[PDB]
Order: C-alpha cells, then sequence, then structure tokens
C-alpha cells in the first residue's frame, strides 16, 4: 500500500510529540523527554484509501546535519507546528518554512500550518495572524489540541491530500 512519509517540525515545546501519538495511539501524553527524535506508524483509511503513515516526530539539531537534510529529502510532506501561547514558535515557523524548502530545492513542497495547544484561553497568536501566514505560503492553516484531539486527525489527514495534490502534477 501507499506509504505517506510525514516530518513534524517546529520549535521545541509546541506539541509535536504529542500530536504525533494522539494521532497514532489515540491518547494525550503530557510528558515525553524533549530531546527523542522517533518515528511512528500507523495503516489508516482516508478517502477510501488504505495507506500507511511513517511519521517522524522530529527533535531539533541532529548530531550531524546531513541527518536532518536526509529526513527533509525523503520527508513528502511537513507538519509545521507552533503553538498558539507561544509567540516565538511562530516566528520559528518562517525558518522551518524556508529550511524544508532550501533542503529540498524546492518552492512546491507539501505542508500545513498547525496551531497547537488550542484547547487553552491563553493565546498570543490569533487566529486572523496564522490565517495570513498561511496565505502568504498557500497551504492550509488549522488549529488543533492533542489533549482532546481536536483537530489532530484533520492536520495529518490534510497533509496526505496536500502530497496527493502535489503528486498529480
Ligand atoms: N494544554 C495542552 N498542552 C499541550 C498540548 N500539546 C502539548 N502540550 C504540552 O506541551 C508540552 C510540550 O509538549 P511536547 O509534545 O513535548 O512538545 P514537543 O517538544 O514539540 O515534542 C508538554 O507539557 C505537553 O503536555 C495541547 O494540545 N494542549
Ligand atoms: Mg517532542
Amino acid at each position: 500500500m501507499t506509504e505517506y512519509k510525514l516530518v513534524v517540525v517546529g520549535a521545541c515545546g509546541v506539541g509535536k510529540s504529542a500530536l504525533t501519538i494522539q494521532l497514532i495511539q489515540n491518547h494525550f501524553v503530557d510528558e515525553y523527554d524533549p530531546t527523542i527524535e522517533d518515528s511512528y506508524r500507523k495503516q489508516v483509511v482516508i478517502d477510501g484509501e488504505t495507506c500507511l503513515l511513517d511519521i517522524l516526530d522530529t527533535a531539533g539539531q541532529e548530531e550531524y546535519s546531513a541527518m536532518r537534510d536526509q529526513y527533509m529529502r525523503t520527508g513528502e510532506g511537513f507538519l509545521c507546528v507552533f503553538a498558539i501561547n507561544n509567540t516565538k514558535s511562530f516566528e520559528d515557523i518562517h525558518h522551518y518554512r524556508e529550511q524544508i524548502k532550501r533542503v529540498k530545492d524546492s518552492e512546491d513542497v507539501p505542508m500545513v500550518l498547525v496551531g497547537n495547544k488550542c484547547d487553552l484561553p491563553s493565546r498570543t497568536v490569533d487566529t486572523k495572524q496564522a490565517q495570513d501566514l498561511a496565505r502568504s505560503y498557500g497551504i492550509p492553516f488549522i488549529e488543533t489540541s492533542a489533549k482532546t484531539r481536536q483537530g489532530v486527525d484533520d492536520a495529518f489527514y490534510t497533509l496526505v491530500r496536500e502530497i496527493r495534490k502535489h503528486k498529480e502534477k
């Protein structure tokens, strides 16, 4: 079956691991070492297609930069995650967007912008500001909560749909 290589990127603390574990295992893990980087797999049906999601939960700097370049080149779509209560993590999206395009040497890379922790009333990034950024990139924007599961399937399944649209060209 088709496998989709997804990569979850974003500043430390935004909820990359929590989102991935919620997607894969259907529970909220509120404490997971920020320095652990690992891949997870799940076989799902998306729009009638039985497929495999092969998801890299990134954790930032690698032993060697070649390891980062390798996962960006092999990755097919990227969840660019910020936390709605951390403005610096939102600003960091500019860096991730650029770095992925730079490594893949492509202006057309499937991505989805994810604003996580939307169960918290505490918010420094309003939806309008995040929509502005996603509009500038021409990518979807989804607010999520790894805690409540809101938006979680939508974020990952939308990324698969973005990969499909890229492939058909
Ligand atoms: N309230 C809330 N907390 C979250 C959410 N996602 C992650 N967290 C918390 O934010 C912190 C960092 O999450 P983690 O998954 O380790 O982020 P990572 O460094 O991006 O992998 C942890 O204390 C989690 O409990 C969420 O959707 N809502
Ligand atoms: Mg993590």
